């Protein structure tokens, strides 16, 4: 698709079996989901955003489907305000930006 | 231009007589720019993200030039350590996301 930015880029994506809704966010370096289960270790990660540092958890290697496109890759599980699609995972499904 | 998302997606920005980098931010609702005076009235606003919240100071009716485009809106002045263009100025240049 091409997505306008008249409202927020909201998409569906599944992961781990479940549907929830995302942000497709180009100024995210990283994908960071709400609090759920993944299977697999984790390790320690700190992400900056507008209100400074938090830690988060690094799952690597996950499933997961962006608005039908599969992708496979790191998924940080942390209190984020809204599920985010980043650049990590932007990439692999093919997105640019165009003006 | 197409801009792909292997690094974060910087431009040029002219805002105020001064050239500056910004990120353009499909995920940010309102553009954000680091501490410089700007003319008129402003009012105070609480932003909130990765982190929790930024106070900034809201100035409407603002030109940014962005990678030769002129805009016009609300530009958000903060602490921030990025300046980043948000969807309010985004759709003004016409960007799209794309996959
Ligand atoms: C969290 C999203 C929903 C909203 N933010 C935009 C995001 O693109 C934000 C931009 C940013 C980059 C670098 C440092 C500081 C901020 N990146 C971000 O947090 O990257 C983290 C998440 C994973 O990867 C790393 S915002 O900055 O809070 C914000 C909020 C309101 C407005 N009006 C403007 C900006
Ligand atoms: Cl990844
Ligand atoms: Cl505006
Ligand atoms: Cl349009
Ligand atoms: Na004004």
């Amino acid at each position: 698709p091409q997505i306008t930015l008249w409202k927020r880029p909201l998409v569906t994506i599944k992961i781990g079996g479940q549907l929830k809704e995302a942000l497709l966010d180009t100024g995210a370096d990283d994908t960071v989901i709400e609090e759920m289960s993944l299977p697999g270790r984790w390790k320690p990660k700190m992400i900056g955003g507008i209100g400074g540092f938090m830690k988060v958890r690094q799952y690597d290697q996950i499933i997961i489907e962006i608005a039908g496109h599969k992708a496979i890759g790191t998924v940080l599980v942390g209190p984020t305000p809204v599920n985010i699609i980043g650049r990590n995972l932007l990439t692999q499904i093919g997105a640019t930006l165009n003006f």
